[PDB]
């Protein structure tokens, strides 16, 4: 428990460094064509590994296709690695230093860092040698397997077989890079030379790490041991029909070139991000729908914009191929700071507008005979405007939406009884509001009230009118010669 966070945790940092080196090398091997910088620009060339005119160390291959067969003892076959060797130069960018190394490739990205991790300079477990197992005997052959020989530098007299504690951390560190060990074998030598490495055997049978524990007693403790980690460069190299291999990105082709848009994940785990293709003349990435029935496709496209303060920003535009805005059918909520309290944010929907007049025609319905004493029953008054309360759409969790309704005056006249006792003014249809009329009184105004039950809106109104011809004051209820524009919406701001 004490040493499990000191000893066991420190070796994890070592395993992280080792696996990052391994993953980079394996990535390099798996790129048949690589991107380099030549004239200050990117260029695709054949990986020097697979150019028959390449030299050391790129053409170096071992021929031990069988995991149990003898490991190479020839420095022109295996690749010596670490201190004393210049090998890293050939797998790192030429301009890792400003003047340029003796390496002849300026890789557009680093497969492994320029500098070997400092932690791996002092550690008892280092990569001592790499074997690129050739698929065939041709110069620049494809590579069927990559073996990493890890030397264990025991800083103790005893405890020769004490590298088994690194294996667990190596396995989960490999899982973090989406690679796995095809096999792990115990190796040995009795010298400082990389050519001396050979498979450890028990009664002639090469010893896998799996068999180590039970066969540990019958092994020479003076000798120097190591691990050979085998990696299949083609495992997890290609996207699969079954979806079991992740994509770093996916880009689409146009006219047989990878010049279309790309999708990649951001660091959140939630987001896929669309960016423009290399062949785009404008920077306006779009996700589009097409029916393929003779009409335009529709695209949600990112375009440049400016915010409140005139600073660079962007927005999305829903458009056809002519560039005209297109239609989305949806419920919209708009979030906005409240105009009285800048610390509070409110949500609202798109309103609807409804034109309507109240609907009392007769004097007996219109005239409130006992005003002041009269108490209005808005649920059951004649001439009222009544509407069903709307259903509000889905809202984010901390935000209850309330149905809302307001009424604004559209037309209003102080109508009075004509010689036949009838009221001629009528605003029931907006196209004909001026058609009917005659003598008018003096307007005192109108009180328009809106009330709500569970499922109904009730809009009512009184109007005060003075008739100078008969010298009498009138109070009218829900008159046809008063019309309103009714606005309906939903909001976090409640109805008053």
């Amino acid at each position: 428990h004490m040493e499990k966070e000191a000893d066991e945790a420190r070796r994890q940092i070592v395993s992280n460094a080792l696996i990052s080196e391994i993953a980079g090398i394996v990535d390099f091997v798996a790129e048949e064509q690589i991107t380099v910088i030549e004239q200050g620009i990117e260029k695709e060339i054949t990986n020097p590994l697979y150019e028959q005119s390449s030299g050391i160390p790129y053409i170096n291959r071992t021929t031990n296709k069988d995991l149990n067969s003898t490991m190479s003892t020839n420095a022109s076959e295996f690749i010596n690695w670490g201190a004393g060797t210049s090998t890293r130069i050939f797998f790192t960018r030429k301009y890792c230093i400003s003047t340029g190394t003796q390496g002849n490739y300026e890789f557009s990205k680093d497969y492994i860092p320029c500098e070997e991790p400092a932690i791996l300079s002092n550690s008892d477990l280092k990569i001592d040698r790499i074997d690129f197992v050739a698929t065939d005997n041709t110069v620049g052959s494809a590579i069927e397997r990559v073996d990493f020989i890890l030397t264990f530098d025991k800083s103790n007299a005893n405890e020769s077989f004490y590298f088994s504690n690194y294996v667990s951390s190596l396995e989960k560190a490999a899982e973090q890079h989406s690679i796995s060990f095809k096999d792990i074998y115990v190796v040995e030598r009795n010298s400082s030379g990389a050519a001396g490495w050979r498979l450890t055997t028990i009664s002639g049978k090469p010893l896998t790490f799996s068999g180590l524990s039970k066969n540990i007693g019958s092994l020479d403790k003076t000798k120097n041991y190591g691990l050979r980690l085998s990696i299949d460069p083609n495992l997890g190299k290609f996207l699969r029909a079954d979806g079991r291999v992740g994509a770093d990105k996916l880009c689409w082709n146009i006219d047989n070139k990878m010049s279309g848009p790309c999708l990649a994940a951001d660091d959140s785990g939630n987001n896929l991000v669309l960016t423009k293709g290399k062949g785009a003349k404008s920077n306006e990435p779009g996700l589009c729908w097409d029916l393929n029935t003779g009409t335009s496709k529709l695209c949600l496209t990112q375009i440049e914009g400016k915010d409140n303060n005139d600073k660079d920003a962007s927005l999305i535009k829903l458009k056809d191929d002519n560039g005209n805005p297109a239609t989305m059918l949806a419920n919209i909520l708009v979030e906005e700071k409240s105009m009285t309290d800048s610390t509070k944010k409110e949500l609202r929907t798109i309103p609807n507008t409804i034109y309507a007049a109240f609907s009392n025609s007769n004097a007996s319905d219109l005239v409130i005979t006992n005003p002041g004493n009269y108490i209005g029953n808005v649920t059951s008054e004649k001439g009222r405007i009544e509407l069903n309360v709307q259903d509000c759409p889905v809202s984010p969790d901390g935000n209850k939406l309330h149905p809302r309704l307001s009424a604004s005056i559209a037309s209003i006249v102080a109508d009075t009884k004509d010689s036949n006792g009838k009221y001629q003014a009528d605003f029931s249809s907006l196209a004909g509001n001026r058609n009917s009329g005659g003598q008018l009184g003096y307007l005192s105004g109108t009180a328009i009230q809106v009330n709500q039950s569970g499922s109904k809106w009730y809009i009512t109104a009184t109007m005060g009118v003075f008739d100078p011809l008969t010298n009498t004051t009138y109070v009218y209820l829900n008159p046809k010669f008063l019309s309103v524009n009714i606005t309906t919406w939903c909001s976090t701001e409640p109805q008053t």
